[PDB]
DNA sequence: GTGATCGAAGTT
DNA sequence: AACTTCGATCAC
C-alpha cells in the first residue's frame, strides 16, 4: 500500500490503534521490522521506533522521552544514524548536537509496547499501541548506568494533531472510535 | 494434543512433511521453539533438532549426520545437556561418551531446513522437512573449525521404520500421499 | 546474499 | 518471571 521509506503517520490509521503481536504491526506497515526496534535508513533517516522498556535506564513523560540505540560501546552508525539525521542539525558523531527548530526535524512513528510498563507509566496494558509522530530534538553519546558501556541517547518530543491516548481527549476519541486490542484473524 | 515432553514421532505426521515456516513446526508439535534449535529438558532428554546448516564444519550423510551444540567455549548444559541424556551412555563431561547400545538410546525428531543446503546435499529445496527419528550414537567437545572455539559434537544415527525422503522408496510413499510444500493459511 | 535486530515459546 | 534459543523481515 505504502513504501518502506514513508514518513509521518499511515493512512486510516489512527493515534491508539492497537495490536498483539509485531509481526501485526508490520503487515499493517506502521513498523516493518519483525524483531528490530528501529526502522530507518542510514543515509538517510528513521521512519519509526518502539518502546519495549529495554533499557532500564530510559524515561517517558508522554511527550517527551528518552531512547537508546542499537558488551561493547555503541556507534552512529546504521539504524543510530539514521535516527541522528532525523533531527534537525548538523551531525555530530563525537558529541552530538541539539536540533535548532525541533519541529522542522523528520516525523517518527512511535509505537509503545506493554513490555515498556517496568520502566514507563505511559505504557498500554496490552500488545502494542501507535502514539503518534514525534521528533528528535537532540541526540548524545553516553555511558550507560545499566550496564556501564557507552550508549546513544535521543531526545523525542511529540508533534502531533492527534490527542495522546492517555488524555481526555484522545480516550474521548479511542472510546468513539472504538479502538481496542485486535489479535490475529483466528487466534485461540 | 500431545504433551511438550512426547518422545518419537507425532501421530499423524509421516516422514516427507514439510512446512515454510518454524512457526508452523512449532503448532504442528513436532519441534515447539520458535527459534531455538533444540527441544528438550536439561534434567530429562531431548525431544527435537532442526539441521539449518548453522555451522559450517557439519557433515550429513543422511543415515547419519554430526551436529553443534547452542564468541566463547560451549558447555554441557540446558538443550545441549538434554541432548546427550538421549545417549545410552553415562555422561561424561569432560571428554564425552560413546553409546554401548545406539538403539537404545532415547529417539529424537529431526527437521531439516533448506538453509542447510549450504553445508548438506540433504537439505530440502523449500521450508522445513521432518525426515524422522534419529539416535544419539555418541558426543564429544571440540575446538570448531570455523571460529576456533570450543563446541559438543553429537553423532546422529537414523533408525525409523518409515523410509527415507531422498530414498526411492521414500520418493513412491511421499508422492503416493501427495506430500507437497505446505503455506501458512491464507498466504500471500 | 550478507549483515542487523527492544520478538515469542519453552524451559527453568 | 528471568533466561536460553540454528527466524522473518527489511536495510546494505
Amino acid at each position: 500500500i505504502v513504501p518502506s521509506n514513508h514518513y509521518g503517520p499511515i493512512p486510516g490509521i489512527p493515534v491508539g490503534s492497537t495490536w498483539r503481536f509485531r509481526v501485526q504491526v508490520s503487515e499493517a506497515g506502521v513498523h516493518r521490522p519483525h524483531v528490530g526496534g528501529i526502522h530507518g535508513r542510514s543515509n538517510d533517516g528513521a521512519y519509526s521506533l518502539v518502546l519495549a522498556g529495554g533499557f532500564a535506564d530510559e524515561v517517558d513523560r508522554g511527550d517527551e522521552f528518552t531512547y537508546t540505540g542499537s558488551s561493547a560501546d555503541q556507534t552512529l552508525t546504521n539504524m543510530n544514524r539514521a535516527l541522528a539525521l532525523n533531527c534537525d542539525a548538523p551531525l555530530d558523531d563525537k558529541i552530538g548536537a541539539e536540533s535548532r527548530n525541533w519541529r522542522a526535524g523528520k516525523p517518527v512513528r512511535v509505537i509503545r509496547s506493554f513490555k515498556g510498563r517496568k520502566i514507563s507509566k505511559y505504557a498500554p496494558e496490552e500488545g502494542n499501541r501507535y502514539d503518534g509522530i514525534y521528533k528528535v530534538v537532540k541526540y548524545w553519546p553516553e555511558i550507560s548506568s545499566s550496564h556501564g558501556f557507552l550508549v546513544w541517547r535521543y531526545l523525542l518530543r511529540r508533534d502531533d494533531v492527534e490527542p495522546a491516548p492517555w488524555t481526555s481527549e484522545g480516550i474521548e476519541r479511542s472510546r468513539r472510535l472504538c479502538l481496542r486490542l485486535q489479535y490475529p484473524a483466528g487466534y485461540p
